[PDB]
């Protein structure tokens, strides 16, 4: 069957129903998400809410409630197959799901799709399932995707998925085949406080335009309430030559399922029974099937689709917003059929658009397949990370020009656009969706001079601190449990208003976004320039010892929020140097002589003092005053890394940078499990992992990928890919820890993890920056 479909060799692959033996688990004491290794590539566009369908076939990882992660298989949601060989009395019917319900429902359906009988493949945004089963003479495959397309802000938003089936008969008998899509009416699955199924009902739409015929089920509710819970789901199929369509509008999901299954298992043909009766307590669902006869050697292809029109997202602080796709389909929540139809009539164009964007990388035969696997599959997080993309506040009067956006750091630390993390994680956005990236950075610019003098308890030490200080960049733009975009600085473990990295990272992200979009967007530099100057001016005030560099205060006052730095640090110091160099450049572009002169003066003093304070002959010391000061830090030259990307030249001597990178490769990579797991954060110069704090002993996936890109830029090609390979292997390989489609922030040497589904590893896209 893989002969009749084209799956790229770089697709991640696993057997349907394969048990994975090696899997990791959280390495922390507090409760932390662990949804198991049974995952797959998500379906759904940016800001739409996403649905994770796993490699076992189940629709199990629900991100439809924006900002929340709910792992539960909705067992009624499936593809099923019927096959009957010409000359047999009976056919066979089978749910394409390698599992079964726990207790109760749908006992009549044929569960437990057998092992060693099919494969799952993923190369985001595409995934595939092949079915090669000795009791199914006709072989089947499906290609499933959403239209996630760089430089496209329309289709990329859509709450839709397409399932393109291919069926091939390798035998010498005629075989009757049916494929059935079932879906529960999930209105009330979340957001509805009482009466969760009440008023749900299903209708059948038959669209008979010539050379189209679509048949679709629309699963909605009789209420017209404008609430997060209300809207519609649709499933449907497009008629193709040689296929007939059948349907069932209403079967009971909170029952044994035999209302539907006795029809399908007989002859693969449903009753075509319409029934718009609303349910009260029972759960209900719909079914759409196709049936056809395959001659020996014959192939047939048929598309199904799924859409969800859930127009309103609500956050825990009370704000309700329309999702981005509503711009294209409307806001009233009765548009699921329009969305489905658009997909069923345009999916072939979308396939080609995805192929067109993937082709430059896939066709580059100098790059290993593993690297391609990771580059594309890490992109899952852009849609799956609780992504919020608004098209107005519900009830909003004054029209607006922009659509605010946010990606979560992760689900365990439910913070939007954590700036210290996006410094690593935002590369795909600037490179592939630059209008979104510039919007986010304008969001940050707009916060710089916000002051909120109310106080909060700091988690690390119990002291009270001001929420938001004028001139200090925020850690984050809110929490999905509170008020994204409106109440910033949701994070409370430390006080980010005294952090020594955020203001620098902010400036560097600004200049990055100018450089990587062609050095043409002077208007973006003009919008952000006051905030850039304010940010550097405020951070200068933190230089207590007058060496020209902000001083770390013997506490975790930066992204390593449990790892103390004291005095001048390699990390914050290098970031400061590069940020000064960037601001000098912007000064030149914008003809701001006083800023150029001032930042140049600050840069020259700071650069001299940084080298003297920290250069030890082999690498740059972690810091000037900590007990662990001669640790080799993987991220010690983060400022120079960004300076390379920004084309700002040498902030530090080339020979010193080279020695430092070589040391990090020889130590932090190669002496940490033989370089097979990434770069550990801190290593002592005797070749022993630094145990001064948990973070020192962790590999950070996104720091590792960033380090790899830096090594690549500096011509250490073999070291770069070796360093990155460890992250790929841990994430995706049979020898790793089973983290596919949930890449975590960190792991320790035992392979166990902290914070699955994390933003930072999107930094693998920095390996694709083109000089
Ligand atoms: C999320 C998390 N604590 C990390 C460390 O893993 C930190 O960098 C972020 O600032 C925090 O919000
Ligand atoms: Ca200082
Ligand atoms: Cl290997």
């Amino acid at each position: 069957i893989s002969h009749k479909i084209d799956i790229p060799d770089s697709a991640w692959t696993i057997g349907i129903g394969e048990k994975f033996k090696n899997a990791g688990h959280p390495n922390v004491k507090y409760p932390m998400i662990d949804d198991s290794y049974v995952q797959g590539a998500p379906l759904g566009g940016f800001g739409a809410g996403t649905i994770g369908r796993t490699y076992n076939g189940g629709f199990s990882r629900w991100h439809l409630e924006i900002g929340k992660n709910k792992y539960t298989t909705v067992y009624a949601n499936q593809f099923s197959v019927f096959q009957k060989v010409e000359g047999n009395k009976d056919g066979v019917a089978q749910v394409l799901y390698a599992g079964e319900p726990e207790n109760g429902y749908l006992s009549s359906w044929k569960w437990d799709y057998p092992k060693e009988s099919g494969m799952y493949y993923a190369l985001y945004p595409n995934s595939w399932y092949t079915y090669t089963n000795k009791d199914l003479p006709v072989q089947l495959a499906v290609k499933q995707f959403s239209p996630i397309i760089p430089y496209n802000y329309k289709e990329t938003s859509y709450p839709v998925a397409v399932f393109k089936w291919t069926a091939y008969n390798p035998t010498n008998k005629n075989v009757d085949v049916s494929i059935m899509f079932t879906w529960q009416n999930m209105i009330g699955f979340f957001g509805k406080q009482v009466n969760v199924n009440s008023g749900n009902f299903n209708k059948i739409i038959k669209d008979k335009s010539k050379d189209s015929e679509i048949v679709a089920a629309v699963m909605g509710n009789i209420s017209n309430d404008n609430e997060e819970w209300n809207g519609e789901y649709s499933i449907g199929v497009k008629k193709v030559p040689g296929v007939d369509i059948s349907y069932k509008a209403k079967f009971v999901t909170t029952g044994d399922g035999s209302d539907l299954w006795h029809e399908f298992s007989k002859n693969g043909i449903l009753d075509n029974k319409d029934d718009e009766t609303p349910t009260k307590q029972d759960g209900i669902g719909s079914a759409i099937a196709v049936n056809f006869k395959l001659q020996p050697g014959q192939t047939i292809e048929v598309p199904f689709a799924l859409s969800w029109d859930l127009p309103i997202m609500k956050f825990g602080g009370g704000d309700k917003w329309y999702k981005m796709y509503t711009k294209y389909f409307g806001k009233n929540g009765k548009n699921s059929f329009a969305i489905l139809k658009e997909a069923l009539n345009n999916y072939q164009k979308w396939e080609k658009m995805i192929d067109d964007w993937q082709k430059p990388i896939l066709s580059n035969k100098s790059k290993p397949d593993w690297y391609k696997t990771a580059l594309f599959n890490e992109l899952y997080y852009l849609a799956d990370g609780g992504t919020a993309w608004e098209n107005g506040k519900v009830g909003e009067k004054d029209k607006r020009t922009n659509n605010m956006f946010g990606l979560l750091e992760c689900f365990d630390y439910n913070y939007y656009e954590t700036l210290d993390v996006r410094f690593y994680g935002s590369f795909p956005l600037v490179m592939l969706w630059p209008d979104i990236e510039k919007q986010v950075m304008r969001q940050f610019a707009d916060t710089i001079n916000v002051q909120d003098s109310s106080e909060f308890k700091v988690g690390s030490n119990g002291a009270m601190a001001v929420k938001k200080v004028q001139g200090m960049i925020p850690h984050d733009l809110g929490s999905s449990y509170a008020l994204p975009w409106i109440k910033i600085n949701a994070y409370d473990w430390q006080n980010p208003n005294i952090w020594k990295d955020l203001n620098s990272k902010y400036v560097l992200l600004v200049y990055r976004d100018y450089v990587l979009t062609g050095k043409t967007d002077k208007e973006f530099l003009k919008y952000t320039w006051k905030s850039v100057k304010t940010a550097l001016d405020k951070l200068k005030e933190m230089d207590k010892d007058n060496d020209g560099i902000p001083d770390n205060e013997g506490i975790p006052d930066q992204t390593y929020d449990t790892w103390s730095m004291k005095g001048t640090s390699a990390y914050c110091g290098s970031l400061w140097l590069a940020a000064l160099k960037a601001a000098q450049e912007i000064g030149k572009v914008l003809k701001d002589n006083e800023a150029y002169i001032k930042y140049n003066e600050w840069y020259k003093i700071a650069q001299q003092n940084f080298e003297k304070e920290l250069w030890n002959g082999e690498y740059y010391n972690f810091d000037t005053e900590s007990d662990h000061k001669d640790s080799i830090m993987a991220d010690q030259l983060a400022g120079q890394w960004y300076a390379d990307i920004l084309r700002l030249g040498d902030i530090l001597p080339k020979d010193h940078v080279q020695k430092a990178l070589k040391k990090i490769y020889e130590f932090n990579v190669m002496k940490f499990e033989n370089g097979k797991m990434g770069a550990v954060n801190g290593m002592r110069p005797d070749g022993i992992v630094d145990e001064s704090d948990i973070q020192a002993q962790e590999v950070w996936t996104g720091v590792t990928y960033a380090l790899a890109s830096f090594m690549k830029y500096r011509g250490m090609t073999e070291e770069a890919y070796n360093t990155a390979y460890g992250v790929y292997k841990m994430t995706y390989d049979k020898s790793g820890k089973g983290y596919w489609f949930r890449t975590p922030e960190a792991w320790t040497k035992d392979g166990n993890y902290r914070a699955s589904m994390y933003m930072r590893p999107l930094s693998i896209w920095s390996m694709e920056v083109n000089y």
